[PDB]
């Protein structure tokens, strides 16, 4: 159930631009949604928001709220896809605030330093958080509330949801799943279009369609290859996915995905 009005009144797939993209984060691709995430804290924002207690936090909540409003605007006729994008952005905001977001950008680098300086000036003696990880733990509920408020303002939706444990899932795994939610859907649809055209002049239709299908396949196959590198490199440290292939991970462990052996494994894993 959505936050009250009281609470609410107070508020493509890019291979480059990743920290350590040739090393630890080799193979990581940035979701378009992440590339576009609405959140930026400049020196000037810090300078002015720090003058009133709660204002720096409020500025962050406003960004989270606006990100969610934007996402619902984009996914206006699909509540599920809207809510999942919101969860993903929520989680990324979490990594940004905690200073371990993978994007190589100023906001990803500077947000934590700005936040923690504001926490130092106000929370030196009152037992409130002095570091960003503790802050996230105590305030993520507020962040989500702002997103739910923001989500509601798009089209007066009265249907909110929780975020489960999305912020506790390693960022690269979330981004891979998100890629999964787009591609397995494309894969299902493109298979059906192919079958309907080629196996229901209709010959020029089939060749044309088969051409476009191969192109879609090449693009995703390249992306599939890169992310598999990162997944296979990193799965060792997670006891509960270490024996899974990247196919099996998306098929079995991604409830938002709708990936199957037919639309994923047989298509990209040869
Ligand atoms: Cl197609
Ligand atoms: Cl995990």
């Amino acid at each position: 159930k959505c936050p009250t009005e009281e609470i609410c009144k107070d508020f493509n797939w890019l291979g480059s631009s990743v920290k350590n993209f040739s090393s630890d984060n080799k193979g990581v691709l940035v979701p378009p949604r992440r590339q576009s995430l609405c959140l930026r804290i400049t020196l000037q924002d810090f300078r002015t928001k720090k003058k009133k207690e709660g204002d720096f936090e409020k500025f962050i909540y406003s960004y989270a709220s606006s990100e969610a409003r934007k996402l619902r605007t984009i996914h206006n006729n699909n509540l599920e896809k809207a809510h999942q994008a919101i969860r993903y952005s929520f989680a990324d905001i979490g990594n940004i605030i905690r200073g371990d977001d993978m994007m190589d950008t100023p906001t990803s680098k500077e947000t934590i330093t700005y936040l923690e300086k504001v926490l130092k000036i106000y929370n030196e003696n009152n037992d409130k958080p002095k570091d960003a990880k503790k802050w996230w733990t105590e305030n993520r509920h507020h962040v989500w509330e702002a997103m739910m408020c923001g989500y509601q303002s798009a089209q007066k939706d009265n249907q909110c949801t929780g975020y489960g444990n999305i912020d506790d899932i390693p960022q690269f795994l979330r981004w891979f799943r998100e890629w999964g939610t787009y591609v397995c859907e494309e894969s299902e649809k493109n298979m059906n279009t192919l079958k309907a055209v080629c196996f229901p002049h209709e010959n020029e239709m089939c060749s044309s369609t088969l051409k476009k299908y191969e192109e879609w396949y090449n693009k995703r196959k390249t992306e599939w290859t890169e992310q598999s590198i990162k997944y296979n490199n990193d799965k060792i440290n997670y006891t509960d996915i270490k024996t899974l292939s990247p196919s099996e991970y998306l098929i079995e462990k991604c409830p938002e995905c709708k990936c199957t052996k037919k639309n994923l494994q047989d298509v990209f894993e040869l």
